[PDB]
């Protein structure tokens, strides 16, 4: 795999996001990496609906939490329509896939990279965009501004994002608070150090979707 890998040059990464009040990081991260698999896949890039997510994924708990695992495989089975069809309000309503029409994208399964191991997620990103969680509950990540993060911070994981490519030193994030937060909406986080729970717990739980 190569030294450098950054899939926003590749054309597989939309513009940065808000999530708001909610609590819908979950739907955000798992949206990021289905806009990247079907960019590789098909040659175009789209965004999807994080809103759907939201509303239909009834193992989460809408703008309270949820699980980027469950959101992933609700498109496997189900579908997911585009962003501009079913666009982000911020608020959990009703379940309106059905009404919306035939689905824009579908997945064929999920799977979880090995945790505990930074080689094992810097192969899954060097195939595709993935979904990850760390522990951004701490004021340093909170005010983060830029430069490559070493904390502090503990392995509290409690914020799904997605990795979206790394360097020598760091992992490429793509965060869902707004183009106004750290790397005009982006952090790199410092890898390397040899702690197995990743900087602020980064390798901790990584899914990818998978397509054929």
């Amino acid at each position: 795999i190569p030294e450098y890998v950054d899939w926003r040059q590749k054309g597989a990464v939309t513009p940065v996001k808000n999530q708001g009040s909610c609590g819908s990081c979950w739907a955000f991260s798992a949206v990021v990496t289905i806009e990247g698999i079907i960019k590789i896949r098909t040659g175009n890039l789209n965004e999807y609906s994080e809103q759907e997510l939201l509303d239909c994924d009834r193992r989460s708990y809408g703008c309270n939490g949820g699980y980027p695992w469950s959101a992933l495989q609700l498109v496997a089975q189900y579908g997911i329509h585009y962003r501009n069809t079913y666009p982000y309000e911020g608020v959990q309503r009703y379940c309106r896939s059905r009404e919306k029409g035939p689905y824009a994208a579908k997945t064929d399964g999920v799977r979880q990279v090995q945790p505990y191991n930074e080689g094992a997620l810097l192969y899954s990103i060097a195939n595709q965009p993935v979904s990850v969680v760390l522990e951004a509950a701490g004021k340093d990540f909170q005010l983060y501004r830029g430069g490559i993060f070493v904390g502090p911070c503990g392995n509290k994981v409690d914020h799904a994002v997605a990795a979206v490519g790394y360097g020598p030193n760091y992992i490429l994030i793509k965060n869902s608070w707004g183009t106004g937060w750290g790397e005009n909406g982006y952090i790199r986080i410092k890898r390397g150090t040899g702690n197995s729970y990743g900087v602020c717990g980064l390798y901790t739980s990584s899914f990818y979707p998978v397509k054929n």
